């Protein structure tokens, strides 16, 4: 179970929900469309407090109670709505690929383990009949050992929908059309694999192509190769393993949902790669 916190307890851990950035000397880690994230200190232990909508608060608690895995973020408690999680000292994979706030580039070696971990996390969710619905590098967090933890199960589902949710740059064509399927999570994971290989954001208005997933077509049509796109901020990449991770991403990014490999095959392929 999770700890049932009171709003005043969580207010003082966050310096009265200090909306100032940490860099200036505040408690604001970042913000999403659902709520703001705050660094909190609970008896010398560092936590992430998410002050938020109620449907997503409950869904996150419902999925977190059912799903416990090495490769998922851990929820510690809940409270105006607040969610308390284990603090991830190495933020998100998106931030680490961007070398945000002057952090060093991730090696090919670390990137491989992060992809393997991320796939184990998705495998566990699908084994437990859960579709994440928002797989992206901003939702892959990194612990003190750079272990991948899948986060944000507010949109998760245990099929069609009139309320199409998720990130546009990462979404499968059928997901954009209203279908809910674990196959769409596979597609989104392929985009994450492309971000891991290239170090490029999934969408860039200042780029050709604007969407990262479109580099698959540039490569198939022999205009460019994977070598042309490998992140130059690594010194330990080898064409063999880079090509094996690209082949997995290529397979995930198939337009026909049924032609995509299941997460068990994805997990199996990333294992063979190392
Ligand atoms: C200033 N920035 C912004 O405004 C946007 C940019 C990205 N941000 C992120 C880094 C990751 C962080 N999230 C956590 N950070 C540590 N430990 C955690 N445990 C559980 C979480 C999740 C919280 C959400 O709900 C799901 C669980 C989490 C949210 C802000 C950093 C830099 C940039």
């Amino acid at each position: 179970r999770f700890h049932s916190f009171s709003f005043y307890e969580l207010k003082n851990v966050t310096n009265n929900f200090d909306e100032r950035p940490i860099s200036v000397g505040g408690n604001k880690m970042g913000e999403g469309g659902f709520g703001v994230v705050y660094k909190g200190y609970v008896n010398n232990t560092t936590v992430a407090v998410k002050k938020l909508l109620k449907q997503q608060f409950d869904q996150e608690i419902k999925v977190m109670a059912k799903c416990q895995h090495e490769n998922l973020v851990e929820l510690l408690g809940f409270s105006d709505l607040c969610l308390v999680y284990v603090y991830m000292p190495n933020g998100s994979l998106l931030d680490r690929l961007s070398c945000l706030d002057g952090t060093p580039p991730l090696s090919w070696h670390m990137r491989c383990k992060i992809a393997q971990g991320a796939a184990n996390g998705i495998n566990f969710l699908h084994e437990n009949h859960h579709i994440h619905r928002d797989i992206k590098s901003a939702n892959i967090l990194l612990d003190e050992a750079f272990t991948a933890k899948i986060s944000d199960f507010g949109l998760a589902r245990a099929v069609m929908t009139s309320r199409i949710v998720g990130t546009t740059a990462y979404m499968a064509p059928e997901a954009l059309r209203g279908e809910i399927t674990p196959k769409s999570d596979i597609y989104s994971f392929g985009v994450v694999l492309l971000e891991i290989i290239t170090g490029l954001p999934a969408v860039d208005e200042h780029r050709e192509p604007q969407l990262l997933l479109d580099i698959k077509e540039e490569i198939e049509d022999e205009e460019k190769t994977i070598e042309d796109y490998i992140d130059k901020k690594m010194n330990d990449a080898d064409s063999t393993s880079v090509e094996a991770m690209y082949s997995v991403a290529s397979q995930c990014l198939h337009e026909k949902k049924n032609k995509r490999p299941d997460i068990k095959k994805v997990q199996q392929l990333l294992q063979e790669m190392t």
